Parts: structure tokens; sequence; C-alpha cells
């Protein structure tokens, strides 16, 4: 009787947490996962209303088809999955291509065998919206209508741009489906900015150590001699990240829309002050740095009032974030 929801790449660390709440709203669920066993793991940890199917390949045309046709009840699609590495050795192969042609192919195969389908959801980011040296600029105001300028040839040159191309190119990819294709569905796209957050289930806390939690988890592997890390940005919890994806489905005033996900500016310094406070047993362990140094008063606010009127909940702040990513974490 209830709506089935469709996930790709249900193993990550936003998927799952998208589907632990859609669960908790009544929703079933139906994940692709590149493996048998990835998704036998799945369905232990999330029980009977999670099915899953063994999509291997995204970069290959009606990759979605069989999964699709062996689901009818599923209503909405959330595409979340993509490579998200730095590192490779062809930054086409194994980053640009599965991005932009997954997307592609995903469209495609909602539009051959799923008509039932009447929302899509499709995980863009921060990255599709600027170029690497913007986003770390105080004069640079970022909005829902902000879009890349990195070409698809200076992406392909090393792997931090070919993750910066494979956001921005699949989006355009996916908006010019809609455009051209005109789809039963309507098409909305969540952009974040670094996810920070505790992962959905603690027994996942032990691999594929995901980049962006990675980066408040490493500062707990620093020793008091150590400096202060350099990693400095915007953030956005990861649960907050979820209920915007649900909000992207389930909104009228959502369709058709972009919606930047972007909390707070953070560096290593923020990050270190709120570990040392929250957790004084390792407080000898850890540097110290300069207490408060940071300020980030110069910083022309990110125009989000958009995706903040659409949405209608309030953001986890940065220490509660940070707080429960490490209570997890030691737990
Ligand atoms: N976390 C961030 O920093 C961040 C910020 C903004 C936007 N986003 C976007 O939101 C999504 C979720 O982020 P995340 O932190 O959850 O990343 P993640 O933990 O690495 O999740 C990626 C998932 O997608 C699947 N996948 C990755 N590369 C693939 C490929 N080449 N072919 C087929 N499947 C592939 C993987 O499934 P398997 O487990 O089966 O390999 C993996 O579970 C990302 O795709 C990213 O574009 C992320």
């Amino acid at each position: 009787m209830t709506t089935s929801v469709f996930v790709s790449g249900a193993t990550g660390y936003l998927a799952q947490q998208i589907i632990a709440l859609v669960l908790s709203k009544g929703y079933k669920v139906v994940g692709s996962v590149r493996s048998e066993e990835k998704g036998a793991n799945l369905k232990k940890l999330y029980g009977d209303d999670f099915s899953y199917e063994v999509v291997k390949v995204l970069e290959q045309k009606g990759a979605f088809d069989e999964a699709l046709k062996k689901h009818p009840e599923v209503t909405i699609f959330l595409h979340t999955a993509s490579p998200v590495t730095f590192e490779v050795e062809d930054t086409e192969k194994e980053i640009l291509i599965p991005a932009i042609n997954g997307t592609k192919y995903v469209l495609q195969s909602i539009k051959d065998v799923a008509p039932q389908i009447t929302r899509v959801v499709y995980t863009s980011s921060v990255v599709a919206m600027s170029v690497p040296e913007e986003l770390g600029s105080p004069d640079v105001v970022l909005s829902e209508a902000s879009w890349s300028s990195l070409s698809y040839e200076q992406s392909k040159t090393h792997g931090v741009l070919a993750y910066f191309g494979s956001k921005q190119f699949a989006e355009r990819a996916a908006w010019e489906f809609v455009e051209q294709e005109k789809p039963n569905f309507a098409l909305s796209t969540v952009n974040p900015v670094y996810i920070f957050g505790p992962q959905a289930k603690d027994e996942e806390v032990k691999g594929t150590l995901n980049l962006s939690a990675e980066m408040v988890n490493s500062v707990l592997k620093l020793n008091k001699d150590d400096d202060v890390p350099a990693t400095t940005g915007t953030f956005i919890d990861v649960r907050d990240v979820a209920k915007a994806h649900l909000a992207a489905f389930e909104k009228d005033e959502a369709k058709g829309e972009r919606l930047l996900l972007s909390n707070t500016r953070f560096n290593g310094q923020t990050l270190l002050d709120v570990v040392r406070k929250n957790f004084p047993q390792l407080a000898d362990k850890l540097p110290v740095g300069k207490p408060h140094s940071d300020d980030f008063s110069a910083f022309k606010e990110w125009n989000d009032k958009k995706t903040k009127k659409i949405l209608g909940f309030e953001y986890f702040d940065f220490e509660t974030s940070v707080v429960d990513s490490i209570k997890q974490v030691l737990k």
C-alpha cells in the first residue's frame, strides 16, 4: 500500500542516512549495489522494508532496466551513486564517465521502463556550482543559480578537477534530459558542501571510511606534536542532507529546483577546538594550535535563502555534527 523509494549506491554514507530516514517515514526502499554480498549486508541492517538489486556498472546503457522492471511499486528515484574519490589512474574511465554516462543512462532507463516514477532526485554537489579557488574565496557568493565554469578538457587533467567536472556535467545532463526527453517525472537536485555527521549504522563504522567524514575522523589520529590540520571550507550535516532529499521529492515547491545545502565555514582550528572541549580525555593526545584564532567574518554569506524557505527546517550546527561523529567512533 505504501510507496517504495529507489536509491542507487545504497552502500554509501549519504545513501544509508537517506535510507534510514525514508524507512522511518513509512516508505519501503529498493537500493542498488555493486555486488550481492553488499546487498546482503544492507538487508540484515535495515530489515524487511528494504530490497536491493545488483547493478555492477552505472556506465552501461540500460544498466538499471532489469532492476526497475522488477520493482513496479517504485514511484520515486534517488540517484546518489557516484565516484567520490580524487585518486585514480584514469580520471575519465573512473570518475567522469561513470558519473556522466551513469546519470544519463539511469534517466533513460526510468523513462523506458518506469513511467510510474513521478519524482527523481539527483545528488549533485557544490563543486558543480564553482571552481576550486572560488570556494575558498571570501568575496564569492554562491547561489542556486551558480554553475561552474570548469571545462571538460580541463576537468580531465587530474583527480580533483575530474570530480568537479563529474558533478557539473552529470547535473547538466540531468537538466538537459528533462528539457529534451520530457519525462513523466519532475527533477530536483541536491547540492551539498562537505558532509559531516555520524554514519547511519554503527556496524558500518569500520571500512570504506568515506572521504568527507574522514576529515573529522582523522583528527583523532593526530598526536600532540602534529600541526593543526589545514582542512577548511563549508559544512553540512549528513542528516540535514538526507532531510533535504526527502523534501526534494515530497514538496511541490521543490520541483525543478536546485537546492544548495551549506551551513557554516570551518577550518582545522574550529575542528580541534570542538573535539578538545567535548572529549577532554583526548586533550593530551592532541595538538592545541591557537584556540579560537579562526575568523570567518570577512566571508560574504552564500545565498541559500530559497533552499532555506523550501526546506523549512533548521540545520545541525558544526559542533553537534562533529560531536556526534566522534561519539559514534569512540563507541
Ligand atoms: N560526502 C561528500 O563529500 C559529498 C558532498 C557533496 C556531494 N556529494 C555527492 O553525494 C554522493 C554521496 O556521497 P558519499 O559521501 O556517500 O560518497 P560515498 O560514501 O563514496 O558513496 C559512493 C557510493 O556510490 C557507489 N559508487 C561509487 N563510485 C562508483 C562507480 N564508479 N560505479 C558504481 N558505483 C559507484 C559506491 O557503491 P559501492 O559501495 O557498491 O562501491 C558507494 O557506496 C556522492 O556521489 C557525491 O557525488 C558528496
